[PDB]
């Protein structure tokens, strides 16, 4: 009985339905191949492997999983099928072919944090750019101050293990890139913009904040 | 002390290949991966150091390692010039057709692991398992003689804990995406076949004297 970033993700694991046609990839930032090793070999092995270690999960949320694994030894190799599977089912949830256009309450909400979207864009790119590694790049809300905060994660890190409430997160791992964009991990963050779900991000940041 | 590569020194450069840039690795890796692996990546880091680097001229990139890892306030030119170690390594343990292992690494690698079919597929696995982007090794302990199998996150480096690495497959996911999208695995059994093992017996008889 406490507020859930995905309520509805759930153990046992499954790939969740895209809003949209995965053959399509998504337009016009990601190829149907980009789209389809993501989601369905990337992605689909978390589902698979998370699966054969979640016993006594059943029926609760993956961040549930997540929160009971995070910074605990020996359950890492839980931990990171958990918070990726996390993470990419949050991602799909961000994106759309087309984008859609950001509601009047986020973007007063963006520009009261950081001055602007454009300003707000801009340092976001640049935590994703300079994240070294593979990780996640992310929008939160702190509930207890109602801030908006640009946090960068490594590997399967997730800043819901901190208290933050994700509105918005951009996969920084190569794959997430590589084969439309080869080693052009900044020309992905800026185009990246293009395909953001708005209406997603917005009802995410009513209820992160309430 | 014990370097590695007491060659690859600062300002930092790209080392030249022992083969030609353009034709790839065959039959293993495609000349597009090889140019984005060298020509960008490797480059970006180079490039980089030598922004950050000032006060290490005429000493080993080994050298900068040791002195910037674990210091906070030098993240950025620990990356930069570990990254740097770690690919111009790599090349040197890579040559188009592979190169024959000669019988001292082999005696060597069955001593240790059971047989060389058996330490290949551990080294497979533990690259496979290397969450993330990094580095999987074969090293020599310098205090038992031994070999040992370690596997290294982003661009962590084996001479920070000591340890004298003979031979390396990068497993940041730009080192195969292009030719093996995501099939990791493949890449790791297929890498075998470009693998120059003089080069990695050299560095064995070099690390356990
Ligand atoms: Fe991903
Ligand atoms: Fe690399």
């Amino acid at each position: 009985l406490c507020y859930h970033t995905l309520p509805h993700l759930r153990y046992p694991a499954e790939l969740p339905t895209l809003g949209f046609n995965y053959k399509d990839g998504i337009q016009p930032v990601m190829s149907p191949r980009q789209l389809e090793l993501h989601y369905s070999k990337h992605h689909s092995a978390y589902v698979d492997k998370l699966n054969t270690l979640g016993k006594g999960y059943e029926g609760k949320t993956i961040e549930e999983i997540i929160l009971a694994t995070t910074g605990i030894n020996e359950s890492k190799v839980m931990f990171n099928q958990a918070a990726q599977h996390f993470n990419h089912s949050f991602f799909w949830k961000c994106l759309s072919p087309g984008g859609k256009p950001m509601p009047k309450t986020l973007e007063n909400a963006i520009a009261k944090q950081f001055g602007s979207v454009d300003d707000f864009m801009v340092s976001f790119q640049q935590a994703g750019v300079n994240n070294f590694g593979s990780g996640w790049t992310w929008l939160c809300v702190d509930p207890q101050t109602k801030e908006l905060l640009i946090d960068s994660t490594s590997n399967a890190g997730c800043p819901l293990t901190s208290g933050l409430r994700p509105i918005f997160t951009a996969d920084v791992w190569e794959h997430a890139y590589y084969k439309d964009f080869e080693n052009r991990r900044a020309d992905y963050l800026k185009e990246l913009w293009q395909i953001v779900d708005w209406e997603f991000v917005c009802h995410m940041y009513e209820r992160a904040t309430k």
